[PDB]
């Protein structure tokens, strides 16, 4: 599923991401935008052999099982395929664990390089939430 901007903001809010660990909803939408352009089905292979899945490009190195990432963990206790669903629940629940891991949203390199310090509120501007 490719979400609309406000559509995704609303879903993220309904699943408790808005201000989760102090990160406003706009931070989350911005991260999703640059990670997957709002496409739940987005996958990308990493140089280390791991793969990133879903709207927030969650990495199989630590967070999900895809069966083909040697020496990895599955800390979210889910198949990486669950992260591609039109229903964002699994992505959100896993992202909450990731953002709690110590480095906050810096876990998402794209959030650090493209969202951090910017006017993230622009990402939810105009949305009925
Ligand atoms: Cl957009
Ligand atoms: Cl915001
Ligand atoms: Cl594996
Ligand atoms: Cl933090
Ligand atoms: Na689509
Ligand atoms: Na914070
Ligand atoms: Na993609
Ligand atoms: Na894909
Ligand atoms: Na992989
Ligand atoms: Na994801
Ligand atoms: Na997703
Ligand atoms: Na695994």
């Amino acid at each position: 599923k490719v979400f609309g901007r406000c559509e995704l903001a609303a879903a993220m809010k309904r699943h408790g991401l808005d201000n989760y660990r102090g990160y406003s909803l706009g931070n989350w939408v911005c991260a999703a935008k640059f990670e997957s352009n709002f496409n739940t089905q987005a996958t990308n292979r990493n140089t280390d052999g791991s793969t990133d899945y879903g709207i927030l490009q969650i990495n199989s190195r630590w967070w999900c099982n895809d069966g083909r990432t040697p020496g990895s963990r599955n800390l979210c206790n889910i198949p990486c395929s669950a992260l591609l669903s039109s229903d964002i629940t699994a992505s959100v629940n896993c992202a909450k664990k990731i953002v709690s891991d110590g480095n906050g949203m810096n876990a998402w390199v794209a959030w650090r390089n493209r969202c951090k310090g910017t006017d993230v509120q622009a990402w939810i501007r105009g949305c009925r939430l």
